[PDB]
């Protein structure tokens, strides 16, 4: 497959915590804000449930900061071209019922492409899947994902198989 991003399935990653958040795991930039006191544990699991590979990404959130943003996994870089339409599509579910997750695509000057907004995740695995459109001129983008609702607080979710796929 051709894929904009990389490692979108953490098979590259050593399972055990991410604690170097910024550079532990190749193809994504994990953040934490600090208005979030209890900070959530971010895993590689080795799984025979995990969609794609051996491996997923297991968010458990435990504290909440002031936005869903202060607790982010973004993948970056994602190499694209000016004027392209993208199809994004990961797999996501939770640990217990009632986790909300949004998944965007923007640019290093953080205009936003496109999202799926507070999206529904289940105790099930489910594909969440849009499009979007490089607008400007950037080659090299980024693709946050959310995680620091206040509805996750206690629970587990998990991610796997980022691809950002040309249309
Ligand atoms: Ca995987």
């Amino acid at each position: 497959m051709l894929v904009a991003n990389i490692n979108g399935g953490f098979e590259s990653t050593p399972a055990g915590v991410v604690t170097d958040l910024a550079e532990g795991v190749e193809g994504w930039d994990l953040n934490v804000g600090s208005s979030v006191t209890n900070p959530p544990v971010f895993e590689v699991l080795e799984t025979s449930d995990a969609p794609e590979g051996n491996k997923v990404l297991a968010v458990t959130v435990n504290g909440v900061g002031n936005n869903p943003f202060n607790i982010q996994a973004t993948a970056l870089p994602v190499n694209v071209r000016p004027g392209v339409t993208y199809t994004y599509t990961i797999r996501a579910r939770a640990e217990q019922d009632g986790a909300v997750v949004s998944f965007t695509v923007g640019n290093q000057s953080l205009d936003e492409y496109g999202r799926l907004h507070h999206q529904q995740i289940t105790t099930e695995w489910q594909p969440f899947t849009f499009e979007f459109t490089v607008s400007d001129q950037e080659t090299v983008i980024r693709a946050p994902i959310h995680f620091g609702y206040a509805a996750n607080v206690g629970n587990t979710i998990y991610i796997d198989g980022l691809a950002i796929v040309d249309l």
